[PDB]
């Protein structure tokens, strides 16, 4: 029996560089016995949405904005916007021809070899 992966983005960090911020996610993936993290930003989350709401458009696949009219350091707005890219990814780890989707692998780090 494979084990269902379950996810979750229990925080994010800000980091910096020459007149640049951005926000990376961490996110906790679980495969059965075993678990890690992987960093992501919301471009990223952004890319395998437009990718499978092309592939599977029965399923109305949601994230949250991408455009903010304000400051999209806010924490209030880090906030939301983390819950609701738990939401999206915490969604496609429901169905395997998601999880066995190569792009979700990859995102995931499913087949990682230092996860062994």
């Amino acid at each position: 029996k494979e084990s269902c992966p379950s996810v979750s983005i229990p925080s994010s960090d800000e980091h910096r560089e020459k007149k640049k911020r951005f926000t990376v996610y961490k996110v906790l993936v679980s495969v059965g016995r075993s678990e890690w993290f992987v960093f992501r930003r919301y471009a990223e989350f952004d890319k395998l949405y437009n990718s499978l709401k092309k592939q599977f458009p029965a399923m109305a696949l949601k994230i949250p904005a991408k455009r903010i009219f304000g400051d999209n350091f806010d924490p209030d707005f880090i906030k939301q916007r983390r819950a609701g890219l738990n939401e999206f990814i915490q969604n496609l780890v429901r169905y395997p021809e998601l999880y066995n989707h190569p792009d979700v692998r990859a995102f995931l780090q499913m087949d990682s070899p230092r996860h062994q």
